[PDB]
DNA sequence: GTCGTTAGTTGTGGGACTAAAGGATATCGTGAACCGAAAAATTAGTGTAACGGGTATCCCACAACGCTAG
């Protein structure tokens, strides 16, 4: 269990699964700014939910 | 001639092998018979109505005047 890949340290002490966190398809936004990202409505509303 | 030593194999054993998503499975073979355990179902037995004063509360209606004479 505290070996490998899949084991205690490199799964679950290093490295973990995470809130607030989301996941999608990217698209190219040409006409944004350098710093800026566009976040679609219900990801925003799950993420800032608090 | 014989015994311990050193280095170079040689065979064998233990330990590594991106990141992100997802994530459904199927799983044989049979020997008997009696006793004990507890969990469940079935059966057997008892029953009020108004009254006296006296007084606590409720709803429900009404009152809570005006004038004259000795």
């Amino acid at each position: 269990s505290l070996k490998g890949k899949q084991g205690r340290f490199r799964q679950n002490l290093l490295g973990k699964r995470v809130d607030y966190s989301a996941r999608s398809v990217i698209v190219v936004g040409p006409e944004m700014k350098l710093y800026e990202c566009g976040l679609p409505k219900d990801m925003a509303a799950e993420l800032y939910k608090p």
